């Protein structure tokens, strides 16, 4: 049978779904991992042991235990975001959506969810992979992991909880997809990694990990990269929170051993309703529990493996949304709600900069106001606002992120470099957050081709082009058709480093995004902050 | 006789000299201190012994003891402001342009000469006063005083060469016009100091000096004020200097009466030889002996007499031309010629930054490298040029004269700001200097005026709107003429800081002049060096 498939894990029985008029196949909730609970909470993931009779595939899984945004309820902007099933511990489950008639040997894609580590679901309704599986005829797979705590609570020497399992969990997923996939009809000498915000911090900590880099072949990173300044903390610093955890839960803490035994025999919703309390400055753009810097998943600093171009070597496709910044004025600056327009007073405007930029001493605060600030024209309160999202934007993804691509493109084997800014014309959040992050998502999921969504003719056609620029990359690394007449997306080099937009107008090509202000991010201010 | 005046020091004969199609007064050459010679080189100067029979005053005196530039011999561009008269030691001597019929009391107005406190004449064909005497019917002053080490060398505490004696020899000529003024039909309670570079910077200074501030009502400043960081040194820097002074010549160092006996004892051009051998740095727009902060003649700190409104209250009217810093590169940046458009390489502009900002550390030059330079197009070398003409121009005349402005306008009865923006038609300099620094000048005395000297009809008309604007500002304290159907030049306040363009255009009116560059002069830039 079609929906039947044997793997080495054991059988397993998906189900016919919809999709565009036609159907496919998808097989929900595949378990990849042994259930992280009881006294496996903290630890490194287990391979799932085979098991006889057939697993029923047809449902999505549990979601990881996870920190809820209810900061507007039943407003729909925020809810898609939200866990959309039970959540519970016993979470590691991956899905895939199959091509019918079964491919023989197809390209396969695997999507990494963002949620700033601490949150997250593969089952969301914008991630549903049947609309590009079936458009573009690849097997599309989205794994899962664990977030907050669960996932990332570091006592770096303990083996209890030494901390990056939610990294861990993603790479097991990597390794079944390897293993597996063939028996769906996928390539596995094929996979492309793709992943937003934390996922693509996740795609870029992959393509660093030396445990990680033979389980997939390309990558595709969206607002995200490895040395973002909230991806990852040191041993130290992840051994602080940990500690201040305990202390917010009335722990043992005289040793790790106690400490960690404690964390087990709370409830998961004990531990999420403190989580936030650890972050050591008055902050915006920070969690609580992310990759550590431990010597073992990564082997030295982030910066000095990509000097050495001690990382996989291969194509890479990414980008970012004009306006990465809003959302976490939205939802943690002063001056900024939903429903006005946000004008900034300098008052707020100041506050921001400092929430902004935590790790500053007051030269630094300087530094970034006078960058920022048109002085001709100083209380303009939209000018204010629009400063702030872009010290957000650049200082938290772009900058990050143009660093990574420059220092990659020195030893990697091809780059494709996009800025995403165009808005969609149903978004509910309010004009002045722009394109908002994760907005390019719904364009690269296919979801613009479902007449009932209400998007556009000319959304549907950006997503078609998305999509088949995404699923060309990962089946050759290259994004443009061969002989194609359509206009070509230049690769990114080291000297010329081009990039297009990706809007609804013809395609445009630049050079050095953002340069200005990422100099001042990537070489001056670190050196300010360090010489002062 | 019209020729004939009565003064308190003695007679004083004239001679009449023709001017447009007409005739006025000129009594050139009369002397306001005894003559500064042997051992009281260096000391401050004495008035002048009245003398009996008449005073032949109808030649120009000598031009004080200087450098002179013989960078391009016989180029008219830089020999116009060589002395033209022989230099002597004996050359504190003023001018006076007297309308004819002589006046009973007119309006005064009393001009100093640039040259960086160490070179400039009162007897240059620019600094002619017959047409602005003649035209605006006022009675024009032009002193002379002391420059390089026989005005400036300071060892404070000794009062053989207490320093700023070259100010005082200005102060001594303003006490001869409140004095004498009267006798030559001029109104003593009515004179305008106006002078330009280290003239302005001068007149800014008497402006600040308790024992200078009775002398004079109002203020006209062109390119320079007294804070500039070319202006003065501390009492320790200029003892420096002195002592290295009289090491380069082979002096007994042991005491201040040594060292200064052997200075005295040599001749005056084995001073000027090697006086540019003291400066602490390899540095571009910096001069060896300059006004001293004493503790005398400025009570305190600059700053802090600006802060505090330490000064004369009264009304200003000052300005800047739009490129300050292309004469001081010209001469001394590398890369730049005469005869070719000096484009820029990167490497060059790095030296011409380090040379700009002598007392930066790298942070400080990376800081100023960061904010001129375009990152999207960093090797356009006709950029590099502008942007190192702008750092020098912005951090040594018009971020120093903007601040100035702000904190004089705070306790000040009116200020007028200008900002000069047209090249001359018959500029002899080549076209990347823009309008040089000093080339404002032959319009405000009146060049344009004289056929022969071939300007177009439009300079004629700006030098006579000029010449307007200065006269009748210094006449009533408003350059604007009451009810006239003119536009107005509005006045600069601390709220609304309005500024005018000067130029052959109908004026424009603008607010916050070079804001963006000035706060990262005046507040950005000294909080980052002081900090690290
Ligand atoms: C990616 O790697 C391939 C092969 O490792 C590069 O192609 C080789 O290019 C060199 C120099 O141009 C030739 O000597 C070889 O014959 C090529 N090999 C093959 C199989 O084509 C390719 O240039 C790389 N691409 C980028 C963007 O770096
Ligand atoms: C300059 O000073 C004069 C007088 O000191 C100011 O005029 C006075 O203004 C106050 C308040 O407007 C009135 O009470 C007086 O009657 C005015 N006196 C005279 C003689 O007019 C004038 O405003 C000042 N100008 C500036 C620009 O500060
Ligand atoms: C498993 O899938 C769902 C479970 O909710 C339901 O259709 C049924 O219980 C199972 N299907 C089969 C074929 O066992
Ligand atoms: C003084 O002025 C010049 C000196 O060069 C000359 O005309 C003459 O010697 C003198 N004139 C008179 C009237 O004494």
């Amino acid at each position: 049978s079609e929906l039947l498939v044997n793997t080495k894990s054991g059988k397993v029985m998906g189900t016919r779904v919809p999709v565009l008029s036609s159907h496919i196949s998808a097989f929900l909730g595949i378990p990849f991992a042994e259930p992280p609970v009881g006294n496996m909470r903290f630890r490194r993931p287990e391979p799932k042991k085979p098991w006889s009779g057939v697993w029923n595939a047809s449902t999505y899984p549990n979601n990881c235990q996870q920190y809820v945004d209810e900061q507007f309820p039943g407003f729909s902007g925020s809810e898609m975001w939200n866990p959309n099933r039970e959540m519970s511990e016993d979470c590691l489950y991956l899905n895939i959506w199959v091509p019918s008639p079964r491919p023989k040997s197809t390209t396969v894609m695997v999507w990494i969810y963002g949620g700033g580590f601490y949150s997250g679901s593969s089952t969301l309704d914008v991630y549903n992979g049947k609309y590009l599986a079936y458009t573009e005829e690849v097997v599309l797979v989205s794994l899962s992991y664990r977030v907050g705590a669960f996932g990332f609570l570091a006592l770096h020497g303990s083996q209890e909880a030494p901390g990056n399992v939610g990294l861990l969990d993603q790479r097991m997923a990597l390794q079944w997809v390897h293993d597996n996939i063939q028996f769906f009809g996928g390539d596995p000498k094929t996979v492309t990694i793709f992943g937003e915000s934390a996922g693509g911090a996740s795609v870029g900590m992959h393509i660093l990990s030396p445990g990680s880099r033979d389980l997939f072949r390309r990558a595709i990173l969206q607002s995200g990269s490895p040395n973002c300044p909230w991806a990852s903390v040191s041993v130290a610093e992840g051994r602080r929170r940990a500690v201040e955890l305990g202390r917010n839960l009335n722990c043992n803490l005289n040793s790790d051993e106690e400490l960690i035994h404690c964390l087990r025999e709370k409830k998961p919703q004990e531990l999420i309703d403190v989580e936030w309390n650890v972050l050591p400055f008055d902050s915006i753009f920070r969690f609580s529990f992310v990759p550590v810097i431990d010597g073992e998943f990564f082997p030295t600093s982030l910066e000095s493996m990509l000097n050495s171009g001690n990382f996989k070597k291969t194509q890479i496709l990414l980008g970012v949304n004009k306006d990465e910044g809003s959302f976490f004025l939205l939802y943690g600056a002063p001056g900024f709600s939903k429903d006005s327009e946000s004008k900034i007073s300098r008052e707020d405007f100041m506050s921001g900069v400092k929430l902004s930029v935590p790790h500053a001493n007051d030269l630094g605060l300087d530094a970034v106001t006078l960058q920022y600030t048109d002085w001709m024209d100083d209380n303009n309160g939209i000018k204010n606002r629009d400063g702030l999202d872009d010290i957000v934007g650049d200082h938290n993804v772009i900058c990050p992120l143009m660093h990574f691509v420059n220092k990659y493109t020195k030893f990697g084997n091809g780059t494709y470099l996009y800025f995403f800014n165009h808005r969609a014309s149903n978004l509910v959040w309010p004009e002045w957050m722009g394109v908002i992050h994760g907005y390019e998502i719904e364009f690269v999921f296919g979801l613009p081709l479902v007449k009932e969504l209400n998007y556009t003719a000319e959304e549907e056609a950006l997503s078609r082009r998305i999509m088949h620029y995404w699923a060309t990359f990962a089946k050759t690394g290259n994004p443009n058709e061969p002989h194609s007449q359509e206009s070509k997306w230049p690769l990114f080099t080291t000297k010329e480093q081009k990039f297009i937009d990706l809007n609804t107008e013809p395609m445009k090509v630049h050079q050095r995004l953002r340069v200005q202000m990422c100099v001042f991010w990537n070489q001056f201010l670190p050196k300010l902050l360090n010489a002062t």
